[PDB]
């Protein structure tokens, strides 16, 4: 159904996307499947080396093309945006085809995981692998069968930020094979073993079901109420400097070192709560796209500016994927649920490492629009522009998603965000955006760690 796994083809009409702007053009679409080959064949999946910054940073090129291209942005502005991305991207790695060829057999598949080296020998492992058994057999292999390979494949792709499974929407949204190896390979290679561990207890324990399940929006705001969870984290995580040059690092991580150390078994109770029913899963993954809505565009602070914090929003970005494996016939509902269970669990993670912020939609509500007469068409249009990575461009484009999602569950009380309220969102995040948000690979115009008073103090007031 998708794309060749061997080249990137685009369509206006085909492969939009789940949400897009009005007149996609060929012009545009020809560009974006350009620079796709340059990204894949020249520029790595980590943009830094793991010990520059204590972490790695990742390439969001394939990420940023595809949704400005699916935003309307003309061949120029995709051309210039790629452009200025590609400047600090890291070379690509060698393909080895006697390793892509022995990595069939599990004991090599296995000695080649959590090595950045074999990123491109795993896409075309995974390229294989598709031609092979076709990709909906690849999705059982890799990520739902409950095989050892396919439980390890699931933990990798919410590893580094959740960005694998960011990559594996994408490429299912977009029909793209060549993508979805991408996103597997991609996952393959991350080593943040702590995801593994939670999300594999985490289930363990949810087994048990020891207290009623909830939706993701009432455990968002369970995790608040708990001592250990609300004070687990600090702002320093985003304020450590290395001892010699005084270089902004992550060599200690909220997740590894504030959130699971200080408050792991309280967390994991909470968790064990987020339990799907396979039998309501329209409802249930419009209900995780609304509470990642919920948690992200919510932590406001008055008297400040609506700002947007650059870890929750990965929650936004994350969970347009679960539209896809939805609407996957190749998955079974149980499947279906435990890819939202696993999803939220982490979005309950992410959240308790920023502070657990107390929502505070009255003050989103209230947000001036800089510009009059501002619906998503206009929105859109601008975040085509906005001189970043990607991120503000694909939050923006995921809560027009989760709109969209939501409007048939709006008179519930499980979904926090109501419809104005999303609209009004994308404005906040847009007006937040300045004319410099990054300088390389460092980024400006989002808070970092939002559930702390002091992260604020460098945003303006509301006029
Ligand atoms: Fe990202």
């Amino acid at each position: 159904e998708l794309a060749s796994t061997s080249e990137f083809r685009f369509d206006p009409e085909r492969t939009p996307g789940l949400r897009h702007a009005k007149n996609l053009t060929d012009e545009s679409t020809r560009e974006l499947e350009r620079v796709l080959e340059e990204n894949h064949s020249n520029h790595h999946i980590f943009t830094t080396t793991e010990d520059h910054k204590g972490v790695y940073f990742h390439n969001h090129i394939a990420h940023h093309d595809i949704t400005i291209w699916a935003l309307g942005a003309n061949p120029s502005t995709i051309r210039s945006q790629h452009d200025r991305n590609s400047l600090y991207q890291r070379q690509a790695m060698v393909i080895q085809d006697s390793v892509v060829k022995d990595m069939a057999d599990p004991a090599v598949y296995k000695r080649c995981l959590g090595r950045e080296e074999n990123f491109l020998n795993y896409c075309r492992f995974f390229e294989d692998e598709i031609n092979r058994i076709g990709y909906q057999a690849v999705l059982q292999k890799y990520l739902v069968d409950g095989s050892e390979i396919a439980d390890d494949m699931l933990c990798r792709i919410y590893m580094g930020y959740v960005h694998g499974i960011i990559h594996i929407g994408m490429a299912l949204e977009f029909k793209q094979a060549r993508l979805l190896a991408e996103g597997f390979a991609q996952a393959a290679v991350h080593h943040d073993w702590w995801y593994t561990e939670y999300l594999t207890q985490s289930e363990e324990l949810a087994r048990k079901q020891e207290e009623p399940a909830l939706p993701l929006s009432d455990l968002i705001d369970l995790a608040r109420q708990d001592d250990a969870i609300r004070n687990c984290s600090t702002l320093y995580y985003h304020l450590q400097k290395r001892k010699v040059t005084g270089e902004m690092c992550l060599d200690l991580e909220p997740a590894r070192d504030g959130v699971l150390k200080n408050a792991g078994p309280e967390l994991r109770r909470v968790a064990a709560r987020y339990r799907v029913d396979p039998n309501d899963l329209e409802r249930a993954t419009a209900e995780l796209q609304n509470a990642a809505v919920y948690l992200t565009a919510g932590a406001q602070r008055p008297p400040h500016i609506c700002a947007f914090d650059f870890f929750l929003l990965h929650s936004v970005t994350s969970s347009i994927g679960h539209t896809m494996f939805l609407a996957e016939p190749s998955l079974s509902n149980a499947q279906k649920a435990r890819l939202l269970e696993y999803t939220g669990r982490v979005f309950l993670l992410s959240y308790a490492g920023q502070g657990s912020p107390e929502p505070r939609l009255d003050w989103l509500a209230s947000h001036p629009s800089r510009l009059p007469n501002q619906g998503w068409d206009e929105v859109f249009d601008r975040a085509c522009y906005h001189e970043d990575d990607g991120h503000m461009c694909k939050l923006i484009r995921c809560m027009a998603h989760a709109e969209e999602t939501s409007r048939p569950y709006d008179h519930l009380p499980e979904f926090r965000v109501k419809q104005g309220l999303f609209l009004t969102a994308g404005i906040a995040a847009i007006d937040s955006g300045t004319d410099k948000p990054m300088d390389g690979t460092k980024h400006f115009d989002f808070i970092r760690g939002s559930g702390f008073k002091e992260a604020w103090e460098r945003f303006p007031l509301r006029t």
